[PDB]
């Protein structure tokens, strides 16, 4: 359902506008409109709408996500030749590459650092063990210490991380998604000193990516931490800001997440040829990336080239110099499972509706969860009403031949009681029904009949004079009805719970 | 007991008809003539042989074996420098490194695979707990759901580990051969669905290798378990099959255990040179690999350039998809031990002769079994009676010195009634005896007398003489003299059962 | 201290050509270098630099940094990246605790097998050969292998090679709670050296001196050391050659790697001078070439030098050997490690302990726990005002709180109690336990009392002698009886805890 030209979504702290830019540059020369959005969630809708077929042809976000849609087969394979793989620095490649395959063209490394304000701080913290004391001197003259975005764990994993937490164990080549490091000691020391700072009233558990930006930015408060994106907004503020490497906790330097900017191929896009023409000619050169980079920052480029000119930048040096010191993003499919598992658990330890421990242990848990097998879009649990009876009460597999009058003695209590979810034909455009059922059929479809406008017909008959031939014409139907105000099913159509 | 040429031995599953088709082309450009052959129990043979210097130049067999036959010195240290070892896949470099040192050449990755006929089971199981049910539809039908070989352990395994079964634990870095789960909850989980479904007429406990090929490839069973080597007959039956995952257990993934095919150097081949320059410029090439691929399947092959065209093929995916949830082999000695454990075991719980928990109790023990003194060389395990007296009697230590007329008073009540086993030396021709002692002679070998043929000699000198110096001449022998008869033995030649 | 240099490193190292380098120090900046090397310094250190006193500049193996930073001993070093940049990064690590630098690494060293070519032209490839080969050596009137069985640096290869190990490396950090001395493996290695000692094969009372001698003296045709020892060796006009440890049960023998390391005392008033002195004079080509030239630093850590001296085949099976050993922790329980495997091999090895007796107790003391680093004495005291507040008022005391409020509890509590009264340091007097009766009437600073016909508070008295009591509305501990009594302000009081 996407049509003769370009869509673009990325996230809204980022350079849309100047994306956007090159977009124009694009048009002028291909006539191809490019239209960029930046929806909210974006991370969390394109897997849904990509699913369905839809969504944007280009889809920008960290890397780290990639590795699941590319596992949902929501991605294209990119194909750039050696050419231009080598217009890009390698370990950017590695970042999107899946399972072998490259999903996505690799923009800009980013890495959280932290912002201060020197005429208030100009000698900044050195480790998260000071910042107390120093709120107490800004508390005077009216401001706090620090202040960063605590709704997103992303912002928290440095801190955690630092002592020893972690999320899967990088082990001899891969990752290992049954060893998860979040419930583990160095990360609940971590945990532990934010809930502090935010118990001593040193930080507020609400504070978000807003709340923060603007306090910054207002110069009240002395320090934040954010990424390069960030730094547009404070040149605008005429606020005398330094970025630098993140304090250290129990001595040890931050660990951030690195994160790679990419930007994948919607595997239904009909506008790949287009999409990679786009990417690899326009965006990925110094006129591209300049132009998104004067609109927002995109931190430090993986064209060579640019890179290379903008490396002078002490505040992309500075974002490099915690890079360092954290590490990359496994891009598996289990990264959002471990994401969503962590932001509820800094979440609520913050706020003391639960204990460091009480959080992790379940952060633990579901981010070591296993995924419930899939094909099984259902909650609670559905199953096929035919796989239902062969399992629980035929305990036989069912086929064209299957004659269910052999088992009417005992299927018709099994049956009794029985809700079941019937959902038609897609071409019949009617909509899924819960019915209870009272038992089987008298006959198989293909024998139980019925009138209409005068007429006798069969069930089997019936469907498949709609296109839809029952795949076992001879089985008994449910009936959803009453003794003789009958409503029959085909089991084929139905399902359950449990 | 070897030639200045080249002998293989590989097994007979392979593709040793492709493999003697490189010997051929390495004749024409060396005329070193190669010769191939496939013996029975080659694994079991290599080992027996090889400790008497001779056996084949080259083996091949899955590395799993060949720890133990370095253990043995009965393996040479291969020689490939970097240039060649970057040429394969380091992780099967891995799997044929023994105590630091690479001890043979990796040819190919293999694992076991779920096969099936489409034209029966189009849409093949995805989990062991339906095949009872999908047995039943196909057996109306005149035929099975599945059927595969029983008797190898190798075949089993996948299911018994499943869910929790394993091997040797590794433990940070190497494998602790105390810690063996083949009677774990798990295991026996396993081990019991397959005892379900032999019990309940879904599979046969006598099913072998062969029964099974045979009537997938007549397709009168929907599905089979096997390696690459395997799909070429298949071929050849015409039968349209499908190669994917193993079934789950419990959810469980079968995780059976991987194996590399290897070549090995026997440690007393006089050819090592001419060895290793067919394995590393013929065999390990593509046009080398291809032509025994070609003759059966090795699966994914360890040269990383052939691998990476024949990569394409789902039949090797699958068995790499396979491969990923099971796990590769230890190559520790012990291995062997743990087959033979675990073959019995599994084999008569199948049979119902044994329970899975008397038979896997078994085999836990053999599996951990530890060694026994390599000076008892025979069964039954006979005591010396010189240990015997030193740890019953003496309550000391027994030598060239020792008197026996100091212990007399303690010594004859306590041989008295004793049966003991006089052995002769083997040179004497004779046979062992078993001769109830009566007691203590009256004097030391080396003085106790008697006469032949008008001769007077002693016990000591009499042995000196026929080239058996007694190591004790100075002990008292064992008095067998039923009657004021004696007849006196020498206490070393002696034993207890 | 003062205002000039004094260094400490270890009699095996190359001190002279360590002071040769002051000497160039000195003729450049007048500031004398003065050099010592004084017996077990890594243990001397600790104690004298515990009082501020010691060396201004500390060399050793990096092992003993960890503890050493810890006790906060050591000075933070300060090199920029320029000069980081001149060493090689795994051996900064080996220098780096808690995320800071806490000393300069020099060279990284790791025992190889030192042989007599004349004698043994082709060297054992592992240990289990060794008995037979001395068999051989001994009807020639000489023995296999000759090596310090005093020290378990030189045991540990062995003893590790199998298995063995001080404390696992987990994701990130040593757990201290793991330790592996007591394991399987460690007892084969510690076996087979026993059993060496046992078949007469080797001197259980062996020490680095009668080995160095026997070997340079070509007695043995073996022996194991590090590259400070082929100087010894080169004078002795001996053949040598150096090469892999041998194997243990087909393993490598793993020695544990050290890097020899130079901190600054955390005490010292030329802390400036002294980085000085280590990054623009010894750790240069020419400086560490000085020391090198007396005695072999081995790999150094300097880029530039180690890069030229490479090519020498003796620092190759250094590194080859350091290659399968592996680098040692620099963590505080490191010292408890030493000293429980030092005294394990040597009993074992003296037959006065079995191996499995020996391991256990090494095990057990090994993994032994620290306590808080604040505590530097024994018996462990707690201030009155902590106990008090802990133990009775149940809540922290401060320049108002009042203990008339809690007379009725407070007063059962303190009789009977054993307490250490100890004087400003200013009064030049000495601690002394006193027993407390009880609660004085009054604060300190309303409790009076008269000298040469005045009358004085208390409060008013320390405050004339310079030491202003901290909380002078609290009451004393009364140490005097009925009405002839002794007060003592609790601030200056403490007790040793029982049982
Ligand atoms: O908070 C978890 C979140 O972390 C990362 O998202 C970053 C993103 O990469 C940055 O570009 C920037 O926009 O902020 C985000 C956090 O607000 C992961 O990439 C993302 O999947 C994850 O949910
Ligand atoms: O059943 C125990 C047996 O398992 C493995 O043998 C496999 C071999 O690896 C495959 O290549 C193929 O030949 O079939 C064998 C099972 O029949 C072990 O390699 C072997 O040592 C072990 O005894
Ligand atoms: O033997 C225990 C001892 O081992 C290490 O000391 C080594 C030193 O590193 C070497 O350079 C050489 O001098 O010999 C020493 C052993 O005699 C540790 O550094 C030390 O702390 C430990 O006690
Ligand atoms: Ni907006
Ligand atoms: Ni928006
Ligand atoms: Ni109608
Ligand atoms: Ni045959
Ligand atoms: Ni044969
Ligand atoms: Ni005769
Ligand atoms: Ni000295
Ligand atoms: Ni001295
Ligand atoms: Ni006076």
């Amino acid at each position: 359902i996407e049509e003769g030209k370009l869509v673009i979504w990325i996230n809204g702290d980022k350079g849309y506008n100047g994306l956007a830019e090159v977009g124009k540059k694009f048009e002028k020369d291909t006539g191809i409109k490019v239209t960029v959005e930046h929806p909210d969630k974006l991370e969390e809708k394109f897997p849904q709408v990509a699913a369905t077929g839809d969504g944007p042809d280009i889809i920008f976000w960290a890397h780290d996500r990639f590795g699941g849609y590319a596992q949902s087969g929501l991605l294209a394979e990119i194909t750039p030749d050696k050419a231009f793989q080598d217009k890009l620095y390698p370990f950017t490649w590695d970042a999107v590459r899946y399972n072998g395959k490259l999903i996505a063209y690799p923009i800009a490394v980013e890495a959280l650092s932290l912002i201060y304000n020197k005429d208030l701080l100009p000698n900044p913290p050195k480790t998260w063990e000071e910042i107390p004391a120093l709120d107490k001197e800004l508390k005077a003259k009216g401001k706090s210490a620090l202040m960063f975005n605590l709704q997103e764990p992303y912002f928290t994993w440095p801190l955690i991380a630092a002592d020893g937490g972690y999320a899967f164990k990088y082990e001899n080549g891969k990752y290992d998604i049954k060893d998860v490091g979040v419930d583990n000691a160095g990360a609940k020391a971590g945990l532990t000193f934010l809930v502090d700072l935010i118990k001593n009233k040193h930080m507020n558990a609400d504070t978000d990516y807003s709340i923060a930006e603007a306090a910054f930015n207002k110069g009240e408060t002395a320090m934040t931490i954010n990424g390069p994106w960030a730094w547009s907004n404070i040149d605008t503020s005429k606020v005398n800001y330094g970025v630098t490497v993140l304090p250290t906790f129990k001595g040890q330097p931050s660990k951030p997440f690195v994160g790679v900017l990419s930007a994948g191929i919607n595997a239904a896009s009909p506008n790949k040829e287009l999409a990679k023409e786009f990417l690899e000619n326009y965006l990925l050169t110094d006129e591209g990336l300049e132009a998104v980079n004067k609109d927002k920052p995109l931190g430090a480029v993986a064209l060579k080239s640019y890179e290379e000119e903008l490396a002078k930048d002490p505040r992309i040096a500075a974002t490099m110099e915690n890079a360092q010191k954290g590490e990359i993003m496994p891009n598996i499919p289990q990264m959002s499972a471990f994401w969503y598992a962590v932001r509820t658990a800094v979440i609520n330890a913050a706020s003391g509706r639960q204990t460091v421990d009480e959080a992790l242990k379940d952060a633990q848990t579901n981010a070591a969860a296993e995924f419930v097998d899939i094909s099984h879009k259902s909650f609670p649990i559905s199953m096929p009403m035919i796989e239902y009876l062969e399992r629980f009460s035929l305990k036989a597999k069912i086929n064209n031949t299957t004659n269910l009058d052999y088992s009417r003695r005992f299927l018709e209590p099994f049956l009794r009681g029985i809700n079941v979810v019937y959902t038609p034909p897609q071409s019949f455009q009617s909509a899924p029904r819960v019915y209870r059922v009272n038992g089987l059929s008298r006959a198989p479809a293909s024998s139980e009949t019925f009138e209409h406008d005068g007429k006798k017909v069969t069930i089997a008959s019936y469907f498949h004079s709609r296109n839809y031939p029952l795949k076992f014409p001879q089985l008994h139907c449910l009936n959803v009805g009453s003794s003789i105000k009958s409503i029959l099913l085909p089991i084929e159509l139905c399902s359950i719970e449990e």
